């Protein structure tokens, strides 16, 4: 929470808002934060990073000969700060680090950094298939928090007293980060319901090649079904937790607006430019960027951006750039951060590729066109998830991104942190 760090907010600063060719991001890797493992069987996957008010929470999953979070035998929780080391750029300083008490039984986690302390919201279960075979009464939900001087403490969330805005059999914390607004945490969630209660207008308004044997209404209704258990529907939502000195809890679970639904996936809430931005990874037929600022909390309603440029790679009938309704599952999580509201521009580390997860490119865009880009590595680089957060450092916009990278295929896999500066000139 240094004098150098300030949330990116207030009046716009001076930097490049336009097309630019070969710009200077001042791109540098950060190597001392993420732990190192000599055992090449261990796979450090699904990095998560949330940054608020000068402090960061970092989370990553470690598992043996598997890159899946439920297979992780250790899940890592780090707390740190953003500081001026005097090299004219922001540096990450790592205060404390711990392992989740329940790591072996951890299904999924989401970080949120609040009041200069780390919070980690976890869905932990003895069933790895729990979001198919089971319900949320049989699993457990925890909050692990620490500030780096302290001892980490984890408390069970009273899910039994939760209020819901619909009848859900299951839910998981899924995404790259959450926010704290006042006394309440809000976490990206995905819900499971066994009957089809959803209305797809947006999907149904699409006139294009549609396979014979099924109606638009039909494939749209069916596109929200869990590809593992077809009798279940996965719908994104938020969980709001009121908390008093971490004692009296008020939990309520609401579903996302029905306006432009997409199959339930990981996504995130973030405070930026004095607003709250929701991102949702696009795992279904609509392959373009799905995100928006939150105009209305009940029902949870982000004003969805209409974006014709930013997309993601996937194998199957929904590769990059493909917007026609279809029943398909896949794609990668690349979340975004806003720079200027008036010029409507955002930064994201996106994969430049159609079917394959690789070639991370730092991209700066408006909703219509891509203003400018730079490949992170000059050599071909294998990469899956990317998270990005931005801020003001010495009164200039700077970003920190974590890339989920597999460098030497099947060798020791660790995510890589990078930092860069938004160009002052075009
Ligand atoms: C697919 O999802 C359905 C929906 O919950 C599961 O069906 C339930 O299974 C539990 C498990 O014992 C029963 O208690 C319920 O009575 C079932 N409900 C219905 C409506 O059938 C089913 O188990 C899932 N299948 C797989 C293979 O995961
Ligand atoms: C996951 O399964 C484990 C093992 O059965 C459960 O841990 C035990 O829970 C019982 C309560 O029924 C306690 O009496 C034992 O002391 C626990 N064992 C240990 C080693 O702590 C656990 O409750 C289950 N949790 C979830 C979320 O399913
Ligand atoms: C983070 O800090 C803010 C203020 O610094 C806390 O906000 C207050 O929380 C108490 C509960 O202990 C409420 O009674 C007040 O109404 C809140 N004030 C405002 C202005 O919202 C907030 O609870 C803190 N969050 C955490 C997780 O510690
Ligand atoms: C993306 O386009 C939609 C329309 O295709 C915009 O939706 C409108 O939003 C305004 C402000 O919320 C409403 O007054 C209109 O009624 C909406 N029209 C609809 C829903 O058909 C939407 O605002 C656009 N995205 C952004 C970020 O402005
Ligand atoms: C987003 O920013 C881009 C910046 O390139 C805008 O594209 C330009 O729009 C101006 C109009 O002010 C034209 O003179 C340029 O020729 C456009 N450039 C290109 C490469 O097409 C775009 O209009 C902006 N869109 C929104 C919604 O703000
Ligand atoms: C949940 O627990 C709290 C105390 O922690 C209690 O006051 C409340 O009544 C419980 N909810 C239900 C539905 O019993
Ligand atoms: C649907 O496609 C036709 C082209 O066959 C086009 O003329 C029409 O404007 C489109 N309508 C919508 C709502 O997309
Ligand atoms: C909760 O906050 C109060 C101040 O409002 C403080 O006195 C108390 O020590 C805190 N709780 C614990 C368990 O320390």
């Amino acid at each position: 929470s240094t004098n150098a760090y300030a949330e990116l907010a207030g009046p716009p600063k001076i930097f490049c808002k336009s097309v630019s060719k070969d710009p200077d991001f001042r791109l540098k890797q950060i190597d001392y934060v993420i732990p190192v493992q000599q055992d090449r069987s261990i796979c450090m996957n699904n990095p998560l990073l949330d940054i608020s008010d000068g402090f960061f929470t970092y989370i990553h999953y470690e598992g043996i000969n598997s890159c899946k979070k439920s297979d992780s035998f250790k899940v890592l929780l780090s707390h740190g700060e953003i500081v001026d080391r005097g090299d004219y750029r922001p540096s990450l300083y790592l205060l404390s680090s711990h392992y989740h008490p329940y790591s072996m039984q951890v299904i999924n986690c989401v970080p949120v950094t609040c009041n200069q302390s780390s919070f980690v919201f976890c869905h932990i279960s003895n069933n790895t298939k729990t979001l198919d075979n089971s319900d949320y009464s049989s699993d457990e939900y925890y909050i692990t928090y620490f500030n780096g001087i302290d001892r980490p403490k984890t408390k069970k969330i009273p899910i039994n007293n939760m209020t819901a805005d619909n009848r859900y059999i299951h839910f998981t914390f899924s995404g790259g980060g959450g926010v704290c607004l006042g006394e309440e945490f809000i976490i990206p969630v995905t819900t499971v319901i066994n009957t089809d209660v959803f209305t797809h207008d947006y999907c149904e308004s699409f006139n294009c090649s549609v396979q014979t044997g099924k109606s638009l209404k039909e494939i749209c209704s069916e596109s929200l079904r869990s590809p593992t258990n077809s009798s279940r529907y996965n719908l994104n939502g938020i969980m709001i937790i009121s908390q008093n000195n971490m004692t009296d809890f008020k939990i309520q679970l609401n579903g996302i607006t029905y306006n432009k639904l997409s199959f339930g996936s990981p996504g995130r809430l973030s405070k930026t430019l004095g607003q709250v931005l929701y991102y949702q990874s696009s795992m279904s037929w609509d392959t373009y960027l799905k995100a928006g600022f939150v105009e209305k909390w009940k029902p949870f309603t982000p004003n969805w951006m209409n974006n014709t440029v930013i997309s993601r790679p996937n194998q199957g009938n929904c590769p990059r750039y493909h917007k026609c309704p279809e029943i398909c599952y896949g794609g990668t999580y690349n979340d975004i951060a806003p720079l200027d509201l008036g010029k409507d521009m955002y930064v994201s580390v996106i994969l430049d590729s159609d079917q394959l997860a690789e070639n991370p490119e730092i991209t700066v865009f408006n909703s219509t066109t891509i203003l400018y880009k730079e490949r992170v590595s000059k050599d071909e680089l294998n990469t899956r998830s990317t998270t990005t957060s931005c801020f003001l450092f010495l009164d200039e916009p700077w970003c920190i991104s974590v890339l989920e990278t597999n460098r030497f295929n099947g060798k020791s896999i660790r995510p890589e942190i990078y930092s860069y500066k938004i160009p002052k000139y075009c």
